[PDB]
């Protein structure tokens, strides 16, 4: 019977979701048996840059809560020199586990999910945050609504969602998140990411950078959706569509 106290409130552990990185995620219940998700971070072996990365992520998460409901609720938090305890809202499943399980993907639910992501990523952009590591795992379904859980600020990993400008910078702008968001919608449309096919990562990273490598957009009934994908997957960030432009796109506005 494991428990935890956060700002003088007792939470009984229902079960553990995530682990590793010195961070554990738990489904918990308060005194009134209400569900919440608690993120625990151990700071015992964490360096100054890491601590400040964790302090920056919490500050933004807490500020940005008032600006969108597509951003995970942070109810409370405890921060000492030894740990972080984050009392957040509980979701049913993250988008990665959801997409992996689902065979069919309803065009209406795909559209609703797209709108949700755009609003969340748009909010963070307005406060000068560029995630730069967006993947389905960064989104949580919380009662048929997608919510952004991470801001890329704090510390198996895919390379399929990486923008060409991220590789070239060896340059990151809001446009980098548009590429990654485009890969999520490409996956929700074609059941794969634009460069999933390539096994050799050195060849895969070269393909994303190479403009001669043609991204395949098989014809679909939703002509609008196919345009969104072609606009997001433009290799030149200057020629790539912006998030305010995507919110004005027929695919999000016309039903
Ligand atoms: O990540 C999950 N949840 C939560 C994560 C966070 C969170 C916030 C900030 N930084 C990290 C995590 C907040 N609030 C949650 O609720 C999750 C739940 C169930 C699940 N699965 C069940 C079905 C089979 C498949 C597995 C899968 C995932």
């Amino acid at each position: 019977f494991q428990s935890m106290s956060v700002k003088g409130r007792i939470y009984s552990i229902l079960k553990q979701i995530g682990s590793g990185g010195s961070s554990k995620v738990f489904q918990v219940l308060n005194e009134k048996k209400q569900i919440y998700a608690i993120k625990y971070v151990n700071l015992e072996e964490a360096d100054n840059q890491t601590l400040d990365s964790y302090r920056n992520e919490i500050a933004y998460l807490n500020k940005l809560q008032q600006h969108s409901d597509k951003i995970i609720r942070l109810y409370d938090y405890e921060i000492t020199d030894q740990y972080i305890y984050m009392v957040m809202e509980c979701g049913n499943i993250d988008l990665n586990s959801w997409l992996k399980k689902k065979k069919s993907i309803d065009p209406w639910e795909r559209k609703s999910y797209w709108k949700n992501m755009l609003e969340a990523v748009h909010t963070i952009h307005q406060h000068g945050i560029v995630h730069s590591d967006l993947k389905p795992a960064n989104f949580l379904i919380v009662d048929g609504m997608l919510k952004l859980i991470d801001f890329g600020i704090a510390n198996v990993g895919t390379v399929n969602y990486m923008p060409p400008e991220a590789i070239k910078d060896m340059k990151i702008s809001p446009k980098s998140d548009v590429w990654s968001l485009g890969c999520i919608l490409y996956y929700m449309t074609y059941g794969k990411t634009p460069f999933q096919q390539i096994i050799n990562q050195i060849s895969k990273l070269h393909a994303i950078i190479d403009p001669n490598h043609e991204i395949e957009f098989p014809d679909i009934p939703e002509k609008d959706l196919q345009d969104v994908l072609k606009c997001c997957l433009k290799r030149d960030p200057k020629q790539r569509i912006s998030i305010p432009e995507l919110l004005a796109h027929p695919y999000v506005q016309i039903q």
